[PDB]
């Protein structure tokens, strides 16, 4: 609590591949939001690329993942700024969606990000 907030949010959206806990293959993609200024991060969404894995959010009948990504802009309930984003992940072919976690980029909120 001796710490101080970051007053220059500068956001990037890293993606790392790792081991999926379900199928145990090296196919789990962890997508984040990160501030390069303070180097804190918040999980946005996870997905496994293994066909048929419960951690893969596509229908069983999906022929081809057609990835598209959406952005919604909201007012934040913690800092009252217009700095909140709800991202959407869905497939144009199969119509399923991945679970997503929102984030707020304000100095007040993004400084409390953890990962
Ligand atoms: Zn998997
Ligand atoms: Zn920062
Ligand atoms: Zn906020
Ligand atoms: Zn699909």
């Amino acid at each position: 609590h001796h710490q101080s907030n970051c007053n220059s949010p500068s956001l990037t959206f890293p993606r790392f591949i790792g081991k999926c806990d379900s199928c145990q293959l090296h196919t789990k993609a962890t997508n984040l939001v990160s501030c390069t200024s303070c180097r804190k991060s918040s999980l946005v969404y996870e997905e496994c690329s293994t066909k048929g894995c419960p951690a893969n959010w596509h229908k069983s009948t999906c022929q081809e993942p057609k990835f598209n990504r959406g952005i919604l802009s909201c007012y934040c309930e913690n800092c009252q700024q217009h700095t909140k984003e709800k991202q959407t992940i869905s497939c144009k072919n199969c119509k399923n969606s991945a679970t997503t976690f929102s984030h707020c980029s304000s100095p007040e909120c993004h400084s409390r990000w953890s990962f």
